[PDB]
């Protein structure tokens, strides 16, 4: 997270640390005691999964092995689209005041509204600079059509972009995967911007939740 700040103790209960070995490799979003949402491009064979904690490699944290990834079919990796995967933890996650489920979304929030996206990723960029606490960036959602006055032909249909004008505070390398929440519930799983980071009026852009209701549901589904 480029020009951030550091996020309010027990405000992000949701967030997770998707590790490789103890290092970080993407954010997630817990969405049931048993499942993470995440982008698609962070697959791994096996992750480390650190939940409860601010603190990036918090040695009491909570860390579940997960090996069980659900990429969704359509996932692109010439164009990102449909950058969506769920991950099934080997055990069931306790809830806590450090651990809660995000409140998945029922409709599609507009243009102009107020969110925040979260994350370890780096807070400078060219130069990297990796922080310990989780970092918060309030941005607010853009339209379509004005988002494509930036990105044009790069934007799919279900990318979300997000930011502030003339603002540097945005995502980046690190932050892929995290959550953008809008008005209590998850609207965007951080997926990709404009490198180097944090240039004025790039937006984020990240996978629009609300497309991917159904899918996400079938996907969770325990039940006849
Ligand atoms: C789908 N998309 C095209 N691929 C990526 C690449 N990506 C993965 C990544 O960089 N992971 C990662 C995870 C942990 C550490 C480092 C890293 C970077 N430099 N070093 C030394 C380590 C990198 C990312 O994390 C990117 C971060 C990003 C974002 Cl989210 C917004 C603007 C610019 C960037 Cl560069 C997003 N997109």
């Amino acid at each position: 997270i480029i020009d951030g700040y550091k996020c309010k103790e027990g405000s992000h209960p949701w967030q997770v640390a998707l590790l490789k070995g103890n290092q970080l490799h993407c954010g997630g979003v817990l969405v049931d005691k048993y499942w993470v949402l995440t982008a698609a491009h962070c697959k791994m064979g096996q992750y480390q999964v650190q939940l409860g904690s601010d603190k990036i490699g918090d040695q009491s944290a909570q860390k579940i092995k997960a090996t069980k990834s659900f990429r969704h079919p359509g996932y692109s990796t010439k164009t990102h689209v449909n950058d969506i995967m769920l991950v099934r933890l080997d055990e069931p996650v306790k809830m806590s005041s450090k651990v809660e489920a995000v409140q998945l979304p029922e409709h599609c929030e507009p243009p102009g509204t107020s969110c925040t996206v979260s994350g370890w990723g780096t807070t400078t960029s060219p130069d990297v600079t990796f922080p310990s606490d989780l970092m918060c960036s309030d941005v607010k959602l853009i339209s379509s059509r004005e988002c494509k006055k930036v990105y044009k032909d790069l934007l799919g249909k279900t990318m979300l972009c997000a930011g502030i004008p003339d603002s540097k505070t945005n995502t980046c390398n690190g932050d892929s995967g995290g959550p953008l929440v809008c008005n209590d519930t998850l609207q965007g799983l951080v997926s990709w911007g404009t490198y180097p980071c944090g240039q004025p009026n790039d937006p984020g852009v990240y996978t629009q939740v609300c497309k991917y209701k159904r899918w996400v549901m079938e996907t969770m589904k325990t039940h006849r």
